[PDB]
C-alpha cells in the first residue's frame, strides 16, 4: 500500500503524447520534487527548464533526464508565452 516512488528512470517516447501528460505530473511528486507538478495547472511549468535544473540540487545527473523530459512533454500543451 505505502510507497514513495515506483524507479529512478525514464527513456522510451512514444506517440501516447496525452498519457504520458498523466505520468509527468505523478513522476515529479514520487521522485521528491511535487512543487513543479502542481505548477502545471497553474501555467508556472516554462520558468527555464535548463537553468532550474542545473541549480546542482542532486548529485546524480541520471535524474536530470526524467526531470527534463516530463517538464517538456507539458510544455508543448502549456504553450505560456
Amino acid at each position: 500500500m505505502h510507497h514513495h516512488h515506483h524507479h529512478s528512470s525514464g527513456l522510451v517516447p512514444r506517440g501516447s503524447q496525452e498519457i504520458e501528460a498523466k505520468e509527468a505530473c505523478d513522476w515529479l511528486r514520487a521522485a521528491g520534487f511535487p512543487q513543479y507538478a502542481q505548477l502545471y495547472e497553474d501555467s508556472q511549468f516554462p520558468i527555464n527548464i535548463v537553468a532550474v535544473k542545473n541549480d546542482h540540487d542532486f548529485l546524480e545527473k541520471d535524474l536530470v533526464e526524467p526531470l527534463c523530459r516530463r517538464l517538456n512533454t507539458l510544455n508543448k500543451c502549456a504553450s505560456m508565452k
